[PDB]
């Protein structure tokens, strides 16, 4: 049984959730070629708003954000106006949605922004090339200057202003997943000498910053921060970077977030640094609501909520393979199972 997961969560004085599910933030690359959201993205999130909060798709703050085809971005007026349309077709059906706001970092690409300069912490260059693209190789990023960080942090700041006219509940700023924020958070990464590396507190300078600047202009209650503490997705490990999250997490619970959320892909992995798996160090370190993801099924969740290993479960790929997951599980029914194959079609 997982009645637990259909429990009402306040998650603070602003919102109340219907139920404990989110649909995770789910990248798709289906918006229009100047990043306003379609009206096949309105429906598709529609569909999903028995979820008690959608995380959307990670949307881009500013052009050089852009690492992938077709992502929508949250920077002009069409954009506002686009997801107004997605919000609204949200809410007009009993659902929730925060905007997940982006900058991809050293994982951007100059293709998508007429050949600008791809800005991360460092000049340290990812491996490869964009995925699902023609020979669009990852370049040596420019190191950002002070200035650009402050722009950088503005921003972000101005994205969350946009999300009040674009009617969404609030922001999960992506700090996760070897984008931006992480980029900063890890030593791979983050090779800096001044007051944005090398130590902890340094190294959480710009996470901090951006999440302050945020919760500025939209407020504690309606923002929330993804994470990574572990690596492996376009970042090399380092047996330094856990006391960089022993840091950060504390000063995060100062500020009263609405969630933070893990970024993983299977959570039932225990990693070296950590001592464990990523949800039970997140939880050992920080006491306020936590949202897990990775590889749960409902029952696996519902089990972990039940043993106070986190507080909020987000799907992901069941969510793509299933647009009615949660009436399914609410229905005891078969899921069908995900594949990549799916990722062809928006439904
Ligand atoms: C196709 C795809 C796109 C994703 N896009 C995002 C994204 O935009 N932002 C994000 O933080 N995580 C992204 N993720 C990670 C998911 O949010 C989630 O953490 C992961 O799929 C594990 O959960 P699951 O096992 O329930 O699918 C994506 C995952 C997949 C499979
Ligand atoms: C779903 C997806 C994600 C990234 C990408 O480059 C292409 C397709
Ligand atoms: C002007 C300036 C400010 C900060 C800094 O780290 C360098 C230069
Ligand atoms: C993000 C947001 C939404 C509504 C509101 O009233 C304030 C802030
Ligand atoms: C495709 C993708 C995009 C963002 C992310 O955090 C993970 C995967
Ligand atoms: C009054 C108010 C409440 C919440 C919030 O995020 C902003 C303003
Ligand atoms: C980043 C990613 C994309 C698809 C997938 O099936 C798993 C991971």
């Amino acid at each position: 049984s997982v009645e637990n997961l259909f429990d009402t969560y306040k998650l603070n004085d602003t919102i109340t959730l219907k139920n404990r599910i989110l649909m995770a933030p789910l990248t798709r690359c289906m918006a229009d070629a100047n990043l306003v959201p379609t009206d096949d993205m309105v429906a598709y999130y529609a569909r999903r708003a028995e979820a008690g909060l959608i995380i959307s798709e990670a949307t881009i703050i500013r052009p050089d954000a852009q690492g992938y085809p077709n992502t929508p971005g949250i920077f002009t007026q069409a954009q506002i106006a686009g997801w107004r349309k997605v919000t609204d077709a949200v809410h007009a059906n009993g659902g929730k949605i925060f905007v997940q706001l982006w900058h991809t970092g050293r994982v951007a690409h100059p293709h998508f922004f007429g050949g600008g300069d791809v800005l991360a912490p460092s000049a340290q260059k990812i491996e490869g090339s964009v995925p699902r693209m023609r020979e669009l190789t990852y370049v040596t990023p420019k190191a950002v200057t002070v200035e650009d960080i402050q722009g950088l942090v503005r921003d972000y700041a101005k994205a969350a202003e946009n999300v009040i006219e674009a009617g969404f509940d609030g922001v999960e700023i992506h700090g996760a997943n070897g984008y931006l924020i992480d980029q900063f958070l890890h030593h791979d990464s983050n090779r800096r000498t001044d007051e944005y590396g090398g130590t902890p507190v340094n190294m959480s300078r710009f996470a901090l910053e951006v999440v302050d600047a945020i919760i500025a202009r939209i407020g504690h209650d309606r923002t929330g921060l993804r994470i990574s503490p572990g690596a492996y997705f376009n970042m090399a490990s380092d047996s330094r970077d856990r006391v960089v999250f022993d840091y950060l997490l504390p000063e995060l619970e100062k500020r009263d977030l609405a969630f933070v959320h893990i970024g993983i892909f299977d959570d039932s992995i225990e990693f070296d640094y950590l001592g464990g798996t990523a949800s039970s160090y997140v939880r050992a370190h920080y006491g306020k609501t936590l949202v897990g993801v990775g590889s749960y099924s409902a029952e696996t969740a519902s089990k972990a909520i039940a043993e106070d290993k986190f507080d909020l479960i987000a799907i992901g790929r069941p969510f793509i393979a299933n647009p009615d997951y949660v009436a399914k599980v609410r229905n005891s029914e078969e899921l069908v199972a995900y594949s990549d194959e799916m990722l062809a079609s928006l439904i």
